DNA sequence: CCGACAGCGCATCAGC
DNA sequence: GCTGATGCGC
DNA sequence: GTCGG
């Protein structure tokens, strides 16, 4: 974090563009710049120096010069002082409240935690749970707790059907010392790209995690993706652990490598890798890598028997999960 | 200059 | 009910 | 906002 001040500034600009301006490409431009600077191994001395990095252009270069000179950005100073922008930015920190809902709430004069609490009837189910655990969801998860949660999830999944394979992905699989949530990839031999030979495969696992009181709440749930809330059990007389977000994704078993590549991330790594794929004439999703024909239509799935196979196709040297934290 | 920017699951709604 | 668009999420 | 062509 040689360049913490700068990458914080760009992230704040990103968040403004996403939540207030609703300019998603500006958001991603700022995040890409923050990312490339984050792993740049020198303490940056100028905007011109930063502008050599890909993703950093003239505008960001000038902002870095202002920041280096003064320790601040006037544009951000103003944004921080704007009530509508500060309110909208805040409301989006509730899970299930995005830029559109946030602006709409602020329109009706709902713009604080208190306002949300008194207007619970105006929230959909996801938003109500996001509000319920607002404090908890901004806390990080020590890797030691991630390991206990892993133990529980893998053991409970085993009790349902010993042929399930649960893999913890996200920042955990990239070796992070703390995670923002838990991400779990699930496979079962009955569910492949060819067939689903058994219904309720995700439901059964969710139901078991609920019954042992690990999963406490549900934000959303379909046939292949669960989004909800979990909690470690605490000992006698101990303060309870915070509630945690948990994502579970059931992936066709024969497509495990594309699925684990996707769910390991980072999100910016995935965007960079999939963009590069396109430049190489392929498209990557969580299921397949496919060639692009001249028209731009995707062809048939290419054989994949490892994460590295996917890197090979697009002519990237293999990068271990721990080196994917972009 | 300017088109493209990763790719997809689930919830909610409008239009039929 | 379905289909397609949009919001929010991974 | 940035970049490739
Ligand atoms: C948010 C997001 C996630 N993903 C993938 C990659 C990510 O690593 C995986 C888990 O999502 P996450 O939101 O839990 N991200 P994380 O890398 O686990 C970081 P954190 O959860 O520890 O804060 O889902 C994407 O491909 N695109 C995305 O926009
Ligand atoms: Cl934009
Ligand atoms: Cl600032
Ligand atoms: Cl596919
Ligand atoms: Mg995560
Ligand atoms: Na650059
Ligand atoms: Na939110
Ligand atoms: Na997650």
């Amino acid at each position: 974090t040689l360049n913490g001040g700068i990458t914080d500034m760009l992230t704040e600009l990103a968040n403004f563009e996403k939540n207030v301006s609703q300019a998603i490409h500006k958001y991603n431009a700022y995040r890409k710049a923050a990312s490339v600077i984050a792993k740049y191994p020198h303490k940056i001395k100028s905007g011109a120096e930063a502008k050599k990095l890909p993703g950093v252009g003239t505008k960001i270069a000038e902002k870095i010069d202002e920041f280096l000179a003064t320790g601040k950005l006037r544009k951000l100073e103003k944004i921080r002082q704007d009530d509508t922008s500060s309110s909208i930015n805040f409301l989006t920190r509730v899970s299930g409240i995005g830029p559109s809902a946030a602006r709409k709430f602020v329109d009706e004069g709902i713009k604080t935690l208190e306002d949300l609490r008194k207007n619970e009837d105006k929230l959909n189910h996801h938003q109500r749970i996001g509000l319920k655990y607002f404090g908890d969801f901004e806390k990080r998860i020590p890797r030691e707790e991630m390991l206990q949660m892993q133990d529980i999830v893998l053991n409970e999944v085993k009790k349902v059907d010993s042929e399930y394979i649960a893999t913890v992905c996200g920042s955990f699989r990239r070796g992070a010392e703390s995670s923002g949530d838990m991400d779990v990839l699930l496979t079962h031999p009955s569910f492949t790209s060819e067939s689903t030979k058994q219904p309720k495969l995700l439901h059964q696992v969710v139901e078991q995690l609920q019954k042992v009181h690990f999963i406490t709440d549900t934000l959303s749930k379909g046939e292949t993706k669960f989004m909800g809330v979990c909690q470690l059990p605490s000992k006698n007389d101990e303060k309870e652990y915070p509630h945690r977000r948990i994502d579970i994704r059931l992936i066709p078993k024969d497509q495990y490598y594309c699925g684990v590549l996707y769910f390991t991330g980072s999100d910016i790594f995935n965007k960079n890798m999939r963009a590069h794929a396109l430049e190489k004439g392929f498209t990557i999703n969580e299921y397949t890598i496919r060639p692009l024909g001249v028209t731009g239509v995707a062809g048939e799935p290419l054989p994949v028997d490892s994460e590295k196979d996917i890197f090979d196709y697009i002519q990237w040297k293999y990068r271990e999960p721990k080196d994917r934290s972009e």
